[PDB]
């Protein structure tokens, strides 16, 4: 990898950490929050709205404390990802919200372009009405999915090793990002 740990309040849009698909996904608010905007057309990627960090990250603690868009149709993600990107094993750990309900969330991961390993938790509250911190633990030998740091999934087998960017996305009304945390364990 060539990304280190680091802790991203969203106070400003730092280029240097992350870039845009389109100036227009993809706005800051003025209390600290990063906003992706869908409008409007399916489906993505890179259709939907966007963000993605500049440097590549590996095994560590991924945390995002954000709140989806809730509305049927439309997924608000965070995710690492090596693209694809030819010449390179499709490798992706996710956390997604479908808007036709914010009281699951769903976990996936993909190795050498092999998925389906959907987890759909209910999370015991409604995540566009507040803020709460979405996690993964991302090791050779375990992804370890948290919710407001409670374990609520874990995965064994087949883990990815590629390590990949950060992205934000929202595809298929905003998705809010408070902040993110990368922790090189
Ligand atoms: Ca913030």
């Amino acid at each position: 990898q060539t990304g280190g740990s680091f802790y991203e309040p969203f106070n400003n849009y730092n280029t240097g950490l992350w870039q845009k698909w389109a100036f227009d996904h993809v706005s800051m608010t003025s209390l600290g929050e990063m906003r992706l905007s869908l409008t409007s057309p399916s489906y993505n990627k890179f259709d939907g709205g966007g963000n993605q960090s500049v440097q590549t990250y590996g095994y560590g603690l991924y945390e995002v404390n954000m709140k989806p868009a809730k509305n049927v149709g439309i997924v608000s993600a965070f995710y690492t990802s090596t693209g694809p990107t030819d010449g390179t094993p499709w490798d992706e750990i996710d956390i997604e919200f479908l808007g036709k309900d914010t009281t699951k969330v769903q976990f996936n991961y993909y190795t050498n372009g092999v998925g389906n390993h959907e987890k759909i938790v209910n999370l015991g509250f409604d995540a566009a009405n507040s803020y709460h911190t979405y996690a993964f633990d991302w090791q050779p030998n375990s992804i370890k999915w948290y919710v407001d740091g409670q374990l609520k999934h874990t995965a064994t087998t087949q883990i990815p090793q590629t390590p990949g960017k950060i992205y934000m996305s929202l595809w298929a009304l905003y998705a809010h990002y408070n902040w993110v945390r990368y922790t090189k364990r």
